[PDB]
C-alpha cells in the first residue's frame, strides 16, 4: 500500500542524477483522486506502477530489482508537480541491433499509470534522455538540408520551402488531383498528400502516383525549378508501407530524391514511424501528426504535451513533424509553443524542466499546417524567429481568388516581406499575388491589416 | 465559415444509411468552444475536417468529392451528442490485398479533428461498420478455443484460464524469472510478460526465453498438466518483432502452440498489432493496452472509449484483449463495462449507440487484469455471467502469504466457488489456499467479507 | 479460409447460406485472353463461382497476367450489370513456390477492391502437399481450392 519509503528519495539531487548520465528523468503534472493516498504516496505509486512493482508487496522482490526502481525524486503539491527518475536498464532494446525503442519508453513512464484508480490525471510536460541511452536512438537519417540540395538551396539556412496540401482532403480522381499538383508547383516547392490520402477506390494508389509523377515532370520542365512531393504511405501492414514506398520511388525514377514518405505517426504508431525510417532512410521522412490532439491540448491532463511527442519524434528518426501553427492558424496551439521548434532543430534546447544536450544528433524540421495563408505568414515568422521550414497551405493556395499557382506565389511573397521587414499592406502595392490573398480572405485581412482597403 | 448546408443533413434517417450499408456511423461527444460556431456550424467543420474539406472554400472542389462529403445526421445539444455518416469510399485500403486498415479509420474519424480550435472536446463513444466494410478487416484468427484445446478442455465452453503476470515488473533475471514461471504454473494455466519485459540488459530475451522454456517443460512433466506462456515482441522495428518471434517459436519446439505473443498496442499502434497479426496468425495475439488511459478515462472528454478501443482491436485481430476489471480492481473501470466484453465476444450486441453484427467475425477474448485476486473475484464474475476467459493477478498470486504455487490456486478456487454458487467464506473452510488469500489480503477480506475471522 | 467467407462476399448468411452455383471455363484449354474473359462475364451473368480448368495458367496463348486482367474486368463488368457479388477462383498451381507467390499476389493486387472474391486453386495431388501448404500459409485469407487431378490412379477402387 504505502510505498513512499521504497519508491521515494526526495533527497536525490536532479543536477547529480543528470550528471551521472544513469536515469530517464520525466516530469509531471499530477493530483491524486480523493479518498486515497496523499500526493507523495501517490507518486511513490505511480513509480511503483510504472517500474518495478505493482499495489500490493510480492515474495519475487529481490535485492537486485530494488536498484533498477523508478524512484520519485522531486514534488511539489502547490504546483502538483511530480519528477520521477528512471534507470536507463528498464529500458527494452533491440535483439537485433541492440538499439532503443521508443515503444518501451511509452510503455513505462506514461502506460499504465495513465489508468490507475487513485490518480485523478497525471501528464508528462518533459523528459530527459542521459547520452548513453539518447546514441541508441535511430535519430533522422535525412534532414530539410537534403531537400534544399534538390531545390539548389544553400545546404545550411537554406530558407523558406513553399508547400501545401491538396485539397479537396478526398474526392479528386487521379488526374484532377494531378492538375492541382502542377498548378500550385507553377509557384510554390512542396507538395504534400492530405493526410487520409492513399489508395481510395476513386483515385487509385498507383494511377494517382503516376498522375504526380508525370506533373512532377511537366512543372519541372516549364518552371525550371524542382519540385517536391511528400507521399502518405501510411498502413497497418508494414509491407504495404514497402509496397507504396518501393513503386514511389520506382514511378519517379530520376526524380526519386525529390520524394518525402509522410506517416501518420500517432494513430498508426511508431511502428510505422520506424519502418519508414529504417526502410526508406535515405527518403524525408515526414511525420504527420493527425489524432494527437486528444492528449496533447492544453485542455486534457493526461498523457503527454506535443512537446514531449516532437521530442519523442525526433529519437524516433522523423525529418520533420508537425509542430503547429503556433496559435497563428485554426488548431490549438500557442505563441510559446516556438520552444518546441528551438529543442528539435538546435543541438542545446531547453525544455519546460530539462535541458538537453543531443550529441549532433540530426535535427527535425518544424513543418507549419493548419489554416494558414500569406496573411498569417508574418506574424507567425515573428513569433519563431525564422523561416528555414516548411509551410504549407491548403486551403490558403488553392482558396486563394485566382488558384492554386497564384495562392503559391502569395505564400512565397509573404515570407519576401517579412525577411525583408516590410509593411504587408505597403508591400502588397508592388505584388499583386499578395495583394489578392487580401481579397480571397478579407475576414483575416480586416483584423490582421485594419485599413487595408483603403490602399 | 459556416458549412452546414454541405456537411450537414439531418434529415437523414439513422435506419435508412444502416440498411444502405454504405457508410461508416460515428457517434461522437462534442462540445464547441466559446467565440466561434454554434453547435451545428462547428458540427459541419468537424465533418468537413474528417473527410474532404478544410476550413475555407477551394476551387478545386468539384461534384464528385461532394457526393463522399462525410455528413452531420444526428444532433442533440442539450446531450452535446453529435452523430457523422462517412461514405466507405472514404477509407484507404491496402494495395498488396484489397483489404481495409484501421489507420485509415483512426485518421479521419478521431485524427485532426482532434486538435480544431473552434472545439473544445470531442469524444467517440461508438462506430457503426456496414457489412461491404467490415469484411475487409483481418479480424482474429486464432482464438480463447485454441488455448482451451492446447489445456485439453472442451473447444465449446472450456471455462476459466488461470493465470498470472510475473512481477517483479522489471528486475527478475533470467533463472529467478524462470523459477517465477514454474512455482505459478504449479497450480495454474497461463502467465504473460508483464508489459516492459523483453530485452533488459539484466534480463537478455534468448536467455529468459531458454530459461522459461525449460519451466515450462519441468511444470508440465511435473503436473503431467499443459502449460501456456504470452511473451512480449513489443518493439518499433517490425523485423525485431519477427525475429523475437521466430526465435521463441523454434526453441519451444513442441511447446510451440503452448505460446502466445504479446503486443502494447497503443503505445506501438495498430502497425505491431497488425505485424503479428499476420506475420503469427496461428498464434494466440494479445493485445496489451499500456498508455489507453490517457483518452478512455471517464476523466478525458477527448479521443475515444475503452469500448471503442476493444471494438476496434476486434477488427484489428487481436485473440485477446484486456477490458479491465470493471470497477473490481486497481484501474479505473466501470461495472457497465461488461457491455464491452459483449461486444468483442458475440456475434451480435449493442454499442451505447448503434447495434452491429458481426457476420461470424471470430471473437477476442476479455483478458481480465488489475489488481484482481482470489477474493475479488466471486464479484467481478456475478456482474459478467460467465468465466470463459482469461484473468491474470500478478500480485494477486506472487503476494499470497504462502507463494505463487498457492496463489495460482487460490484464483483457481476462487473461481469454482462461484461456478459452484457457494458462499466464499465457507467455501473457504475447505479451500486452504482460497482462505489463506483472506490472510493475504486482510484489507480486501475485511471490506469484501466482513467478519470472515471465522477462517 | 471456409465457404462461410465466400457467402458473406456474396451476401448470404454465414450460417447455411447456401448453394454457390459454379462453373469451370470451358475449354479445358484453347482460350485465348478475351475469349476466355468473355465466357466468365457469360457466366456470371446467372452464377456465382468460377474456377481455372485444372491446366489454365500461363500458356504462350493466353499468357497469365493478360488473362488476369481481362478476367478481373469481366467481373467489375459482371458486377456492375448484375448487381450481385461474382467469384473467381485461379489456377496458381507451380512446382516452384516463388512461381505460386508471384501468381496469387499478381491476382490480389489486380482485383484490388475485389481481391476477397478471389479463390486459390492448388492441384495438390500432382504437385503435392508441399504446394498445398505454400498456398494455405502464404494466403490464409483466400479460399484454398483443392483440385485433386491424378487422385484416381490410386483411389479407384479398381486400385488395391
Ligand atoms: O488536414 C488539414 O487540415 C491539414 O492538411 C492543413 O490543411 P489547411 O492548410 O487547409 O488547413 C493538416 O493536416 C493540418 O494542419 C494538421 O494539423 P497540425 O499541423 O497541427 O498537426
Ligand atoms: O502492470 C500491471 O499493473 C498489470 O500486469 C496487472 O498487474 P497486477 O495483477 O499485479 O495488478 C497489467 O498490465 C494491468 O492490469 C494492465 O491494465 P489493464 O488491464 O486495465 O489494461
Ligand atoms: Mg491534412
Ligand atoms: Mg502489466
Ligand atoms: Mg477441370
Amino acid at each position: 500500500m504505502d510505498q513512499s519509503n521504497r519508491y521515494a528519495n526526495l533527497n536525490l539531487k536532479e543536477s547529480e542524477l543528470i550528471a551521472g548520465g544513469r536515469h530517464v528523468l520525466c516530469a509531471y503534472i499530477m493530483k491524486p483522486k480523493a479518498g486515497f493516498g496523499n500526493f507523495i504516496q501517490t507518486a511513490a505509486h505511480f513509480a511503483a506502477e510504472s517500474s518495478t512493482g505493482t499495489n500490493v508487496e510480492v515474495s519475487t522482490t529481490d535485492d537486485f530489482t530494488r536498484g533498477v526502481d523508478a524512484l520519485v525524486y522531486e514534488v511539489d503539491e502547490a504546483n502538483s508537480l511530480m519528477k520521477i527518475a528512471y534507470p536507463i536498464e528498464l529500458f527494452d532494446r533491440n535483439v537485433i541491433d541492440g538499439r532503443a525503442m521508443i515503444a518501451s519508453f511509452l510503455t513505462l513512464t506514461i502506460g499504465n499509470n495513465q489508468g490507475m484508480g487513485d490518480v485523478e490525471y497525471a501528464k508528462m510536460y518533459d523528459f530527459y534522455v542521459p547520452p548513453a541511452y539518447l546514441k541508441l536512438f535511430d535519430g533522422p537519417s535525412t534532414t530539410i538540408k537534403d531537400l534544399w540540395r534538390v531545390l539548389g538551396r544553400p545546404v545550411i539556412n537554406g530558407g523558406f520551402i513553399v508547400g501545401t496540401t491538396i485539397k479537396p482532403k478526398l474526392g479528386l480522381r487521379p488526374q484532377p488531383f494531378a492538375n492541382a499538383c502542377y498548378d500550385f508547383w507553377l509557384g510554390g516547392d512542396f507538395i504534400k498528400n492530405d493526410e487520409p490520402q492513399g489508395n481510395q477506390v476513386f483515385a487509385p494508389f498507383k494511377d494517382t502516383v503516376r498522375a504526380v509523377a508525370d506533373a512532377m515532370r511537366r512543372a519541372q520542365d516549364k518552371t525550371g525549378e524542382a519540385k517536391l512531393f511528400s507521399f502518405n504511405i501510411t498502413a497497418d501492414d508494414h509491407y504495404e508501407m514497402l509496397a507504396r514506398g518501393e513503386f514511389i520511388l520506382e514511378t519517379f525514377a530520376d526524380n526519386a530524391d525529390h520524394i518525402a514518405f509522410l506517416v501518420d505517426g500517432y494513430v498508426a504508431g511508431p511502428a510505422a514511424v520506424t519502418t519508414a525510417r529504417r526502410a526508406f532512410p535515405k527518403q524525408y521522412l515526414h511525420y504527420h501528426r493527425a489524432g494527437h490532439g486528444a492528449v496533447t491540448s492544453p485542455q486534457s491532463k493526461r498523457g503527454y504535451t506535443a512537446f514531449v511527442l516532437s521530442k519523442m519524434a525526433r529519437l524516433q528518426g522523423a525529418s520533420g513533424i508537425h509542430t503547429g501553427t503556433m496559435g497563428f492558424g485554426k488548431m490549438e496551439g500557442e505563441a510559446a509553443d516556438r520552444a518546441i521548434a528551438y529543442m528539435i532543430t538546435e543541438d542545446a534546447a531547453d525544455g519546460p524542466y530539462f535541458h538537453q544536450e543531443w550529441l549532433g544528433m540530426n535535427p527535425t524540421t518544424p513543418i507549419i499546417s493548419g489554416g494558414m495563408n500569406a496573411l498569417r505568414m508574418p506574424g507567425f515568422f515573428d513569433n519563431l524567429g525564422h523561416s528555414n521550414l516548411i509551410m504549407t497551405a491548403g486551403g490558403g493556395a488553392f482558396g486563394h481568388v485566382d488558384g492554386g499557382a497564384a495562392g503559391a506565389k502569395s505564400l512565397r511573397q509573404a515570407e519576401q516581406c517579412w525577411k525583408q521587414g516590410a509593411d504587408p499592406v505597403e508591400f502588397a502595392k508592388d505584388h499583386r499575388e499578395f495583394a489578392r490573398a487580401f481579397e480571397s480572405f478579407p475576414q483575416d485581412a480586416d483584423k490582421l491589416y485594419p485599413n487595408w482597403r483603403a490602399k
